[PDB]
């Protein structure tokens, strides 16, 4: 192995994280087109962000 101009596969395969089998980018949130809208909608929804086990204000009225 003397040369070093054999390329076979491309490094960096920023592949969905949802699994959806299509190219995603890291610049978003390591989503596609589609599923990044999808996750985003459900993110927003929630307001109070915060991972580390529980979550503050989880009430509701009847
Ligand atoms: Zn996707």
């Amino acid at each position: 192995g003397s040369m070093a101009q054999e390329t076979n596969q491309t490094p960096g395969p920023m592949l969905c994280s949802t699994g959806c089998g299509f190219y995603g980018n890291p610049r978003t949130n390591g989503m596609c087109s589609v599923c990044y809208k999808e996750h985003l909608q459900r993110q927003q929804n929630s307001g109070r962000m915060s991972p580390m086990g529980t979550a503050s204000g989880s009430n509701s009225p009847t």
